[PDB]
């Protein structure tokens, strides 16, 4: 039983593949996963990069097991070589890093691809897609959206969980948590995770504390827990009028400054308070669009854009101070 086997940059355990190299998806095989970690750890380490004949890596032989040997070997005698040269005066690569967003997206491609085996019993993007599409968006919000330590960040209806993943591995944030009901998803994501944590580990590459859960986040315990969470980000594009409506009211309890991130807006982007909209979620956050993913459509044919919500009750205080100046209550008594 033959195989082929890649060390690890840290020390890590060797990642081993059985041959014939498994086929993951239609667009993914071990092959090219082998020799995109290669090129990603080659990212990683300037002096790895050095060694290997950088554009052959396209001219092997992914069908040919004494073709796909000579490269996993010649990467691994490199690997030695490199620690060797850490054992001298030469400083290691530092440890517990975040990776970098090109490297996370490959990490995050693996994970899936050691994971998830039925890619039809799932349903703006597919997972499959994830690294050509969602991944970009959920890094341009990760950029938008600055997070600190003082943040938690919640997934609501987090799938097999590569947002919760990405974002973990990404910031600074105190917790990251995605709840998911349905089992199928929830079933994988305990892979997803199972799999991240030891990539991670084989790169190298710290993450930020997070935790998969199955649950409802309509649920009464969730109630409280969307409350205390300070970001949110909820893909709700192909939501029900009442799910959005809990949202909303769930919503309603967040504090000053929580913030939301969806794939549809939960109040109008012009919305303008008066007496008939006053319970309206408008009364109590900034909405925006923000930048679309360039050069990507949806299966709608559309540019995907994402919208941000941000608690803010001072709109509700300059109504109510407007409501108590005559002048003012006459200007807008003007319908
Ligand atoms: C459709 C979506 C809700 N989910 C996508 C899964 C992967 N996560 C994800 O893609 N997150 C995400 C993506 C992009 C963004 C931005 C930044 C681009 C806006 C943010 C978050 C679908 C999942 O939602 C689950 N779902 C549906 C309901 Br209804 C529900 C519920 N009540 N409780 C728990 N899970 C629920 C279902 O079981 C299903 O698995
Ligand atoms: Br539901
Ligand atoms: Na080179």
């Amino acid at each position: 039983k033959l195989e082929l086997r890649l060390k690890s940059p840290v020390g890590a355990e060797p990642a081993v593949y059985p041959w014939p190299l498994p086929v993951y998806d239609k667009h993914h095989d071990a092959a090219h996963e082998i020799i995109e970690t290669i090129r990603w750890v080659c990212e990683e380490i300037p002096d790895l990069k050095l060694a290997m004949e950088n554009y052959v890596l396209i001219d092997y032989d992914t069908k040919s097991f004494e073709s796909m040997q000579r490269l996993c070997d010649k990467y691994n005698r490199a690997i030695d070589s490199i620690h060797q040269l850490w054992k001298g005066t030469t400083q290691p690569m530092k440890l517990n890093t975040r990776p970098s967003t090109g490297l996370l997206r490959h990490i995050l491609q693996q994970v899936y691809n050691h994971s998830v085996t039925d890619p039809e019993k799932l349903n703006p993007f597919s997972p499959e897609v994830y690294g050509e599409t969602s991944f970009d968006l959920v890094a341009q919000m990760i950029d938008e959206i600055k997070m600190t330590d003082d943040d938690l960040f919640v997934d609501l209806g987090s799938g097999v969980g590569q947002v919760v993943l990405q974002v973990a591995a990404a910031t600074n944030c105190k917790h990251h948590y995605g709840v998911e009901k349905a089992d199928i998803p929830a079933k994988y994501a305990e892979t997803m995770d199972r799999e991240f944590r030891k990539w991670m580990k084989w790169y190298g590459k710290k993450h930020a504390e997070y935790t998969l859960e199955r649950g409802d986040f309509l649920s009464e315990e969730w109630r409280e827990r969307i409350a205390n969470t300070s970001v949110i980000f909820v893909n709700n594009f192909a939501f029900g009028p009442e799910v959005d409506h809990q949202l909303k009211e769930r919503f309603a309890n967040m504090k000053e400054g929580g913030r939301i991130v969806s794939s549809k807006p939960f109040a109008p982007l012009n919305f303008r308070i008066n007496s008939r909209n006053l319970s309206d979620i408008g009364t109590i956050m900034r909405v925006v669009e923000l930048s679309p993913l360039k050069g990507s459509v949806s299966w709608t044919g559309k540019p995907v854009s994402y919208y941000l919500h941000t608690i803010d009750r001072t709109i509700l205080e300059n109504y109510f101070s407007s409501l108590k100046n005559p002048k003012l209550r006459e200007e807008q008594e003007a319908a």
